[PDB]
């Protein structure tokens, strides 16, 4: 309940794969509430609470899974 919102360009990706590997990935950390990755935008938004994880835990997650990723937030 406006937690966080959270859309990172996450530049890099391709089609599927990229898509479900961040989404399924990032989804492990309880403290991300969901992860749409918008392939379309080429974006991760996520949604978490800035109180049990810091938007930039996730973000090395992500950049290190295959990405640069940037909070861009609702580009």
């Amino acid at each position: 309940m406006g937690d966080g919102v959270l859309e990172l360009v996450v530049r890099g990706m391709t089609c599927a794969s990229c898509v479900h590997k961040i989404e399924s990935s990032l989804t492990k950390h309880r403290g991300i509430l969901y992860c749409s990755v918008a392939l379309a935008t080429n974006k991760a938004h996520i949604k978490y609470d800035p109180e049990i994880i810091g938007p930039r835990d996730i973000i090395h997650t992500i950049e290190s899974l295959g990405f640069e990723a940037s909070l861009v937030k609702i580009e």
